[PDB]
């Protein structure tokens, strides 16, 4: 009549790495690394993104006629630019501080387009009906931006223009306008009558006075002239004032903005689908339940922390064998014991049988669960971290931004990789010691029997099922 | 009988471990400072500079409302409040203002000096009429203390030319302005000439401006504007001013000394006659622990800022009035009666004691653990806030990504280090107890740690001789 | 049963105790260099020597040796790199220019506007100056052409170049601001000139201003230098009525890996290295270095540590009832003299795995040298320094604390292997005691 102390074994092929040994097969484990995505752009928590499509932000904000899809867009979760987002300023010219404008829009959660200077009434002394061009052609007729008004002279007079707008929206207002540089003096006079004109735009936080220059630039969309585009964010209660003797591409529509938290701009060619997610990358959406991911650095939503690891497997059970206990004097696990991690086997006159010690097993399960959750809890969820954009004269800032991203990426990959290596080694020694503690618990309790040596004990006396379950209960 | 056992007391202190939360321990040491004195103090005896109702612009330009600041020549740090609103009393823009503040944040002392003495520097122009209602002082039109509004003498404004070579042995902050009158009549009244220019040149700075007659909306009755400019003139370098009008000339400049411990702070807390080695905008810190969660903005030698609400490190053992079966094992509880150490013996014969040998080794080891964690933690020298204009959002967000990124790293390092070291410290005591039992067992068994043998013989067993 | 002892005096720290003598250990810190500037993976660096980048790119005549430079591994500036714009003036966006050149792997100088044929209506033979004197004769930059009037006429200049090289072309030019109206008329005839330079990504129209600046090398005038990167298929167009210091040679560029500009006075030698610092080359085999924070190549992480000694063996059970090690046992870590290859090889495999894991998870720094900020970029400069210093503290902390914690685990690791060997005879001899059969484990 014998009893043995032993541990659990199963058919698991899970391997984990530890600080002392690599690829160790264990009975239970949890993967902490997401390495897959669904290959779709999804809504974030139910809110669709804004797909700029063939338009870029400039074409969107200016109101390029090819971007009319976007005019009613007022609410989105993030902004998508594709490889075909090429429709921008149809009348050629540069947007000043374009990357800053994009950075501003990347946190916008609500966008309300309104007619800041109504076309029909704002400009009684000028002509509002002729500012169209073949460069902004739409459905076979010369056209122009939906959000700007190309004002020209009325008759043969362009009087001094002055127009103010006071923001009473209760939110900041995005105002856009332009300054036109004709290619010849004849075009200057034809459009604006006066020569040597100026355009001045002012608020309490903004001031710029421009003198348009006449220069013939290389032809883009038949245009040797240029329009330089400008924008500013007007605060509640602040007043923006336009003054011009010509060349003013006036605001027609502007946008009352609310800023949110979880949005950004993403560059992706993947398709939007009517799926939803808490975490989106340019390649596809992530499930976002594990603390780490190696799919993409650019995330939007509440996302696992990005690491360069290819695997982050955490040991929870013990070494799978189907302080000298596991693979020691107790040379192997019991696949026959299924209800727990540590337990007993007994040979009897009434028959054989495995039983698991729930007391020590639950303590081990409680401790390891606390270990895993602590590792998950100490890792922070990676709120929206989008891409950042730099112009061609910002290489040092771009490289500074790149050094930051790469430095934290190395730090977090190191911390995760070493934590799992060290915690896995400690977890296996934890189980090893609990078995050794359980072996000594019966040995220091049957001391009437002799240590067979292999985790077992031969009872020098008859020991029935009552006698067995008594030793297990700790009351023997 | 002799019993091997461990210490227990009346402590309710709890610590977290990687395996268990809320573990009551007999001894522990706080590593997280979470309180402040609500005061702005001197740094090691050095008074801060309270700008009060003035901001940096008003101080540097010399807004007449900032005259009381003129007696300040050395400070430990600079304070702006929610009411620091007195700046440019004559409206207009300060160029590269966030850079000027960045430069001044490491200045600990400066010397205001009369770079172009008003009485002698401008013989061919008028220095006696450059006042405005916009800069009123005591009910009279006035002007900046550090700039001079030069106008025409009689009906002529000749070409102005003046140089200054910095021989102060320090960088000199030079400030000036260019006036943009609102009407051609005002241009003629003040400067006679039209189509004027102002040029300012040194070996590291060059700018030629043509003033523009423009009617801006009235601020403090002024439809005109003054644009302010500054530069740091190196030792041995020369700055040259040239103008046919519209020059708001330097009158006073500042020879700067940069110090190791100083910054600009935004705070509404009051200055008091306290001193501190570590200051935040909310109040001063004691600065004894390696971590603090009061504020990211520090001045002095300060604990590292973390987001943690508790950083509790175990030094004693589980408190019971485990891994190795001794503590919370066969010895089911601690001895409140044993007070002289962590591990020891209780004996009973015909006529509690602490094992000083076993206790001292563990005390020596745990002190080393705690000290190592403190020494590896570095003092956080002065880290102030940075400022960005409304067209510097990307840089502002890059700066914030850096602050937040290192903040998350150090919060992780502190919290997880404590979580893992607490587990090892409790397992350390548990193992030291099992070793004390097995040492007695290897000499002489009831089970709970417990020939006639009096005191000489027992105390010998404690001594290890039997 | 016993453990190994030898004559090593190596000391290591652990979280629980400092200065513990160990039988074997490994240093994880490279703290020495060969005091030489070497080639990187086989590619010679570019020594600017007494020229700075401006003098190199403009083609200051004192920089003629550099004209053959087409491929380098990194660029070296010395404390005597002072030959720049010999005719005084500055490059707009000069730190950006340097940042662009810091990543260039191929450089092909070509004659964008051939001086003998590009300017038939202007004079190409008089744009020389005592300020750029060479071999006792007035001279000028090798890469720019100082065009002046032909006879008494300076007609409107118009020259385009279309980039068809299939790679970016660095184009450089200048705009001259004479000190007096007489010099303006003498050089360019016209009084109210302009220079406009345009591509699809660049446009600037400048009106030169006649101003007498302080004399630098006898020049009261100034030349403002400009640069741009012209994309494939794009056209740059120059138009001017005077004051144009025109392109003469430009540069077809290929972008390479993340090398940089180094400030160093060490001498270049015919050595090669995987990792270079301004003080000297590193062997680059260990995961950490404290030689210099400025690295180029595949380099160990920079730390503030003076020592990073990792225990691999045991202290010279241990230091308990067994009051000492056997200096006489030489064949292994544990044994009975004979060493147990099972017990010793298992520990060697594990400790070798621990050492390798610390090294394997450590990444190369791959940093960048010479981040420069102008005098109005102090906030950006301080931001860059906050990043460098912040990671320095993190890695110094991670390295030092890792070594403290793993050393304690290593010394207890050996201690437990001794107890397991000691218990190995007890679970074998049973009650037959108070040889090769016990060692084999079959007794
Ligand atoms: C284990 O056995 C089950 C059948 O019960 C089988 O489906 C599975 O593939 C086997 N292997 C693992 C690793 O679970
Ligand atoms: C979108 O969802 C609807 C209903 O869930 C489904 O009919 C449709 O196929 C989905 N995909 C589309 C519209 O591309
Ligand atoms: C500008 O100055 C000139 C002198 O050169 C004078 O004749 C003219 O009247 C002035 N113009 C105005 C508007 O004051």
């Amino acid at each position: 009549d014998t009893i043995c102390v032993g541990y659990h074994a199963n058919n698991s092929t899970d391997t984990v790495d530890t600080i002392l040994e690599k690829n160790v097969t264990v009975t239970h484990s949890v993967n902490l690394l997401e390495n897959s995505h669904n290959g779709k752009l999804c809504s974030l928590n139910g809110k669709i993104p804004l797909q700029l499509g063939n338009c870029n932000v400039a074409g969107w904000i200016l109101g390029n006629p090819k971007c009319d899809l976007l005019l009613t867009a007022n609410s989105w979760s993030y902004i998508i630019e594709t490889s075909n987002s090429k429709n921008g300023a149809c009348y050629p010219g540069e947007f000043a501080d374009y990357e800053e404008l994009k950075e501003q829009l990347s946190t916008v959660s609500s966008f309300e387009r309104f007619e800041i200077f109504p076309k029909a009434t704002s400009w009684p002394n000028h002509d509002t009906t002729r500012g169209t061009t073949v460069a902004c052609s739409h459905s076979g007729a010369n056209s122009f931006y939906r959000n700007l008004l190309w004002i020209v002279k009325k008759g043969n007079s362009y009087p001094k223009l002055s127009k103010s707008y006071t923001n009473n929206k209760g939110k900041e207002v995005l105002v856009i306008w332009g300054v036109h540089h004709p290619p010849t003096d004849s075009d200057q006079q034809t459009l604006y009558q006066n020569n040597h004109t100026y355009v001045s735009v002012g608020s309490s936080k903004y001031y710029k006075r421009l003198t348009p220059e006449i220069v013939a630039r290389p032809k883009v969309r038949e245009q040797a002239g240029r329009m330089n585009y400008y924008w500013t964010l007007l605060d509640q209660g602040d007043t923006i004032t336009f003054e011009a003797t010509g060349n003013l591409i006036a605001p027609w529509h502007a946008f009352a903005l609310k800023k949110g938290s979880s949005s950004g701009i993403m560059r992706s060619d993947a398709q939007v689908h009517n799926c939803t997610t808490k975490c989106q990358t340019p390649h596809g959406a992530l499930k976002g339940n594990l603390p780490f991911q190696n799919v993409h650095p650019v995330t939007i939503g509440e996302c696992p922390k990005y690491v360069k690891s290819t695997q982050l497997r955490m040991a929870t059970g013990l070494r799978n064998i189907p302080f000298g206990a596991i693979a020691g004097f107790i040379e192997g696990g019991w696949t026959g014991m299924v209800d727990g991690w540590y337990g007993y086997h007994h040979r009897n006159e009434q028959g054989s049988g495995y039983a698991a010690d729930q007391k020590s097993t639950q303590i081990a399960i409680d401790g390891i669960s606390n270990k895993v959750n602590s590792v998950i809890e100490k890792m922070n969820i990676q709120f929206t971290s989008v891409g950042k954009e730099f112009n061609s004269l910002e290489k040092r800032m771009e490289n500074l931004n790149k050094k930051v991203d790469d430095g934290f990426l190395d730090v977090w990959t190191y911390n995760a990789e070493l934590l799992i290596l060290l915690e896995n080694e400690r977890t296996l020694d934890f189980h090893d010691l609990n078995v050794k503690n359980l072996y000594e618990k019966v040995k220091s309790q049957l001391r009437n029997a002799k240590e067979i040596g292999n985790g077992c004990f031969e009872f020098y006396h008859k020991c029935d099922n009552e006698c067995m379950e008594s030793v297990k209960n700790g009351t023997y």
